[PDB]
């Protein structure tokens, strides 16, 4: 579990999502596994505006923050799960690391901010979903 509070934004895991968010909603997009909804408060995170390759993500599984390389945004095939039918997901990194189901959530950083929410794993892979494109976050 996991999300980003940027502004009077809360940036969650599509499959994650509550009633709030969705009645709340500004925006989603299945495709990129992303749903932004509004909240009455200010949040404190900042996105980072940056193609920063290397950073740092929370593992929920092992209570670790780990240091990590991840790829440039890409549209990767993601396999059948419980939530969604085998499908390419775009916007996605992937690290080599430790990730589980209820890893999704967890925060990768950098120098800048906030890049990204987990979103996949297993087989020794964690992916992240990015937000660096979404400039209207700051806003
Ligand atoms: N974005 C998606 O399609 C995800 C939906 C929910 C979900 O569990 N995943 C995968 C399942 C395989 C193991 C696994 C480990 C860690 C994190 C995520 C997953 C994919
Ligand atoms: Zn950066």
């Amino acid at each position: 579990s996991g999300a980003i509070y940027v502004g009077n934004y809360r940036v969650v895991n599509r499959h994650l999502a509550t009633h709030n968010d969705w009645a709340n909603l500004v925006w989603e997009d299945s495709s990129r596994d992303l749903l932004v909804s509004s909240t009455t408060a200010q949040g404190c995170d900042t996105i980072a505006r940056c193609d920063c390759q290397t950073g740092v993500y929370y593992c929920s599984s092992r209570r670790k923050h780990y240091p990590v390389s991840f790829s440039k945004p890409s549209l990767i095939f993601v396999e059948a799960s419980e939530y969604y039918p085998a499908r390419y997901q775009s916007h996605l990194m992937l690290a080599v690391g430790h990730s589980e189901p209820g890893d999704c959530g967890g925060i990768l950083r950098c120098q800048h901010g906030v890049v990204g929410i987990v979103s996949t794993g297993g087989n020794g892979l964690v992916g992240f979903a990015d937000v660096r494109d979404l400039l209207w976050l700051d806003e």
